[PDB]
């Protein structure tokens, strides 16, 4: 007992020097974070080690942001190559049944089928959001080259087949900005605090083989990530329109068959996965304290061994207004948080348009 060989052991084993571990406890008066008492950490310790937990938490952190963003940006380049090669494919098929199929008006407007489809690519990347003048225009100089009163329907039908899948695509291109963004967000001085109070406070006041309790872990990170919670709704909103918008993908009006039909298996799959991983990761902004809790990380609940008594806080910044372990203050927002709540709220906006109607 009373005795600071195996804090010393675990100081070690941190890389940190043996130099700055006394031998047995010492008066606690001097500790800023943990609760003042007998310990085996002096103030040079306390620091070093809430630099620790600080930098591993902002790891964790990182990594889970890198995880999700590899995903997005995987389903991203996937569905956006296809519904490239779906075009292009049409293409190669029309280059391939056209000249051999019939008369010279073909083989003369070949260039202009080829303007056509790359003015289709326009429209597909966003670079042209109105089609009605551009194929007015085709028509206008096939006319002068010169379809019979259909198939307008065909601009009905790949306008609303394209905005489809520019919109889909888009949304996953938001949802990994707002990822990335958002993970760039720094960590608070005070959630600094109540992280080292929650990890190596332990080690100091005499229990260094001590269990974090899961509650109280729980309301530190809930404490901390508070802002990041507040992503939820929205998250939630876009990631539904997103799931809704491949519905349209179906049917001879739908957007696979359209985008194929232009000259006159697989996209199920993916949408399959993409459905998967987006209800997947739906819970994500509010999942963290408690993925966490539960693997990175009878019991120690911040003072000594023992239960940990406080229930725990909801999700968002303003739950955490009587926030036990960490003080917030819910008057100030993060405003790059907020800003990409904005963007989900655009981006979302866009996907029921483009599902329901102009
Ligand atoms: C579609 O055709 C264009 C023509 O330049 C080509 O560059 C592109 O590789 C094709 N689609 C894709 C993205 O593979």
């Amino acid at each position: 007992s009373r005795s600071c060989g195996e804090v010393r052991q675990i100081y070690g084993a941190k890389g940190f020097s043996l130099s700055d571990v006394p031998q047995a406890e010492i008066s606690g008066e001097h500790l800023r974070i943990c609760p003042q008492g007998y310990t085996c950490c002096t103030s040079e310790m306390e620091e070093n080690l809430a630099n620790r937990s600080h930098a591993e938490l902002e790891t964790a952190l990182r990594d889970s942001s890198r995880v999700l963003q590899a995903m997005l940006a995987t389903q991203l380049r996937s569905f956006d190559d296809h519904f490239q090669h779906l075009l292009n494919d049409s293409e190669r098929t029309l280059q391939a049944t056209f000249p051999g199929a019939f008369g010279e008006l073909y083989t003369q407007n070949a260039r202009a089928f080829r303007d056509l489809y790359s003015e289709l690519r326009l429209y597909y990347r966003g670079a042209n959001l109105h089609l009605e003048e551009t194929l007015a225009e085709f028509w206008a100089r096939l006319l002068e080259r010169l379809f019979g009163e259909a198939p307008r329907e065909l601009r009905l039908r790949a306008t609303r087949a394209f905005v489809a899948a520019r919109s889909f695509v888009q949304g996953l291109g938001v949802a990994s900005d707002v990822v990335r963004k958002v993970a760039q967000v720094p960590l608070g001085p005070e959630c600094s605090r109540a992280v080292m109070k929650l990890v190596y406070c332990a080690h100091c006041l005499g229990v260094p083989g001590a269990r974090p309790c899961p509650d109280y872990c729980r309301n530190v990170l809930k404490g901390c990530l508070a802002n990041q919670a507040d992503l939820d709704a929205e998250w939630r909103n876009l990631l539904d329109s997103m799931v809704l918008i491949t519905d349209k993908f179906w049917g001879t009006s739908g957007v696979e068959s359209v985008i194929g039909s232009v000259h006159t298996g697989t996209l199920e799959k993916l949408v399959s996965e993409a459905k998967a991983q987006l209800r997947d990761v739906q819970d994500f902004w509010i999942s963290l304290p408690g993925t966490l809790c539960s693997e990175k990380m009878r019991c120690w609940n911040g003072m000594a061994r023992g239960r940990y008594l406080p229930e725990v806080m909801g999700d968002g910044l303003a739950n955490q207004i009587n926030n036990p372990e960490v003080e917030v203050d819910i008057t100030k927002p993060d405003m790059t948080i907020r800003q990409q709540i904005m963007q989900l709220k655009i981006m979302t906006n866009r996907l029921r348009s483009a599902y329901n109607g102009n």
